[PDB]
DNA sequence: ACTGGGCTTTTCCAGTGA
DNA sequence: TCACTGGAAAAGCCCAGT
């Protein structure tokens, strides 16, 4: 058979899923090269074949098996929590830019799975025994189904392939890590300045101001007394990798959530001597 | 006769539990409890000793003081109100497991029916006033006391409302609170820029207020330097006197200046200032 | 058993501005 | 004109401690 190729895969941090109750559209999931200039979107190219088809976009686990997913794919095109539509028979490459994650609330979960096993949306035809385990409610991956044709108009269905996970930023484990502020971003090499950081939602646990240069790890010292509501940190920096200097050097400040090696957008620091 | 309110109860600081919270739903203090001695909701009967009876319902903050949709709950409470005897030997009476259950949006016609239903409408007012938006982070107490007349019939007094009891979870009415700042002096010519921690705030009514002996002046920020309700970074307003000879002191507070409520005072201390 | 406070989950809303 | 977007508010949950 011919074969499905994701050109641009989605975004993996930063949208939120959007309950059912906020609208009927989930807005867009964004390609992960979308600058703001530039509006990009999920893309995938047919290789060995142009030509009539459908392609069905679904939502399955992070994990595998990859069950169907209980939430919902909505926008353009978009049913019984998938999407599915007439594949353009002019064009080899496929843009899908109304595809909008609906997220389903924690007391509806059984009966959203029942729709799946309902509605045959199962990709990877996982038996029902396993759609009985713990689903991840903050993370998805995207699955395209593209059905071509043979010759004399005999539907071929191509191999199913998965996106890169996208996670939910509702969750702040899952979220996007983002310094927003920070009082100054100056300091000696001895340490101790107290720096007011304002941030993005964040767990207080899951937390940790990561302060690194080439061969040199450092962290700044704070508790969690000392995360204020969420989205501030006021912590003493760390020194730096040699308590001398006499030269003005920068190195990277980044928020870190331990429990997957996150690291926000690196700001700069200045250390200086004395 | 009539009724008099001799102690309020305690109106910000006391948050309202909804009815899915277990029960939970707590006591409303007196105005002026403290915690070396505690106080309660207390009313006072004038002209009338002797036995009788007391409702106490929840009404609407402004007029008209339609019943509210959410309920007291605790000892003695029933279908939204309290209603228990009063005492036959003195005219001062003390309310002590008063607790505030709120009602969420969607059952709300459900709640206004029973208040009908139930006869819970101390001002009787008409059915047609009845459907307006409700504040469901305010209520008013209604103290409905009945006393015998020399013959021995029942009368009603008319109902004595309490002031306004507000809900902790409502920024817009809730208690300012300072809880860290990276900065308690400055230069006498302002500028400095300063972080501060506090509780949840609406950025579009606080304020960061400087006081001193017949001076106020205000801190500097717009809108979007508040992060997210618990954070405000601003510049230092200059101080009265731009040549300062030695540190001086003034207070530092927060301030909300659609009802002029402020937040506990904070030392800052003006410096004298070299060369800019 | 019964509250006091933080956070999570779900819902609501205002404006923006290409 | 409008899904969308991000901030905010409302509803529910959970833990600790007495």
């Amino acid at each position: 058979m011919p074969y499905v190729e994701i050109i641009e895969q989605p975004k993996q941090r930063g949208m939120r899923f959007r309950y059912k109750c906020e609208g009927r559209s989930a807005g867009s999931i964004p390609g992960e090269r979308s600058t703001d200039t530039t509006k990009t979107h999920p893309t995938i190219k047919i290789n060995g074949y142009t030509g009539p088809g459908t392609v069905r976009i679904s939502l399955v686990t992070k994990d595998p098996p990859h069950r169907p997913h209980p939430h919902e794919l909505v926008g353009k095109d978009c049913r019984d929590g998938y999407y599915e539509a007439d594949l353009c028979p002019d064009r080899s490459i496929h843009s899908f830019q109304n595809l909008g994650i609906q997220c389903v609330k924690k007391r509806d979960l059984e009966q959203a799975i029942s729709q799946r096993i309902q509605t045959n949306n199962n990709p990877f035809h996982v038996p029902i025994e396993e759609q009985r385990g713990d689903y991840d409610l903050n993370a998805v991956r995207l699955c395209f189904q593209v059905t071509v044709r043979d010759p004399a108009g005999r539907p071929l269905l191509l191999t199913p392939v998965l996106s890169h996970p996208i996670f939910d930023n509702r969750a702040p484990n899952t979220a996007e890590l983002k310094i927003c502020r920070v009082n100054r971003n100056s300091g000696s090499c001895l340490g101790g300045d107290e720096i007011f950081l304002l941030c993005d939602k964040v767990q207080k646990e899951d937390i940790e101001v990561y302060f690194t240069g080439p061969g040199w790890e450092a962290r700044g010292s704070f508790s969690q007394a000392d995360v204020h509501r969420q989205v501030a940190i006021v912590f003493r920096t760390p020194p730096y990798a040699d308590p001398s200097l006499q030269a003005p050097v920068r190195v990277s400040m980044q928020l870190r959530r331990p429990s997957d090696r996150e690291l926000s957008e690196p700001m700069e620091f200045q250390y200086l001597p004395d």
